[PDB]
């Protein structure tokens, strides 16, 4: 996977793309009008998909009868219905934010992020024969935004479309740097014109992350060494140690 420094750098890149800061935002909650209900915490866990539900389940197992327990029935129904409804979540956004610096709540987010996003990203990277830290970091960011579902905008859909355009994966012998450039092209196209119309506005405004990642490739920094300087018209300027 990613070593300690590389994984941190990958996460600070994602943090810029999600929240405009290298400091991971565990307390973030916002309705983006992308069909996903509330988008929450470090991974943008959403109430329509079930992943915010998973955070609250994990937190509730660790800390019974916490301030978010009462939201489980509605979070469960929203996941079942794949629903954008936030009208039955009064107080949820404030309660989530109030736990931004809580050790157990952050740990629950880290656990769900590891299980739903980091480990699947590293597994699919292994399946594709990816060897570079930068390519693995791109996969990690991709699954966080696109999800690991079966839909045409999903992480694995992008991998398969890239493999077809490139004539194979790096495991098949395709040059990994060329493959990753094609992957970034495929992801850009998906963000500009996703199959899911609900997410068009938000994803079109996120395409700059593709160029930030490509700029790392163009510096030939495939090991994701630091410091990294991000210079983005959309996001601003950042240093990542």
């Amino acid at each position: 996977g990613l070593n300690k420094d590389q994984k941190r750098r990958a996460e600070q890149l994602t943090s810029i793309f999600e929240n405009g800061t290298t400091e991971i935002q565990y307390g973030y909650v916002e309705r983006l009008d992308d069909g996903r209900g509330y988008t929450c915490g470090r991974a943008g866990f959403t109430t329509a998909t079930g992943d915010a539900l998973e955070v609250v389940e994990v937190y509730t197992k660790a800390v019974p009868n916490n301030k978010l327990k009462k939201y489980l029935p509605e979070l469960r129904r929203l996941a079942k219905e794949e629903s954008d409804d936030t009208s039955n979540l009064k107080g949820f956004a404030s309660a989530w934010k109030s736990l931004a610096n809580d050790k157990e709540f952050r740990a629950a987010q880290d656990k769900v992020n590891d299980h739903l996003y980091y480990q699947p990203a590293m597994k699919r990277s292994d399946n594709a024969g990816l060897k570079t830290a930068l390519a693995r970091a791109v996969m990690y960011d991709t699954v966080i935004q696109h999800g690991d579902g079966d839909d045409p905008d999903s992480f694995y859909a992008l991998i398969k479309r890239t493999n077809k355009k490139a004539g194979g994966s790096p495991k098949d012998g395709i040059d990994e740097k060329k493959w990753l450039n094609k992957f970034l092209d495929v992801r850009y196209d998906d963000l500009m014109n996703p199959a899911n119309h609900d997410t068009r506005d938000e994803w079109r405004e996120s395409v700059a992350r593709v160029d930030v990642l490509r700029s790392i490739a163009k510096e030939n920094n495939y090991n994701l060494n630091g410091p990294i300087h991000v210079r983005s018209n959309e996001y601003g300027n950042f240093v990542i140690k």
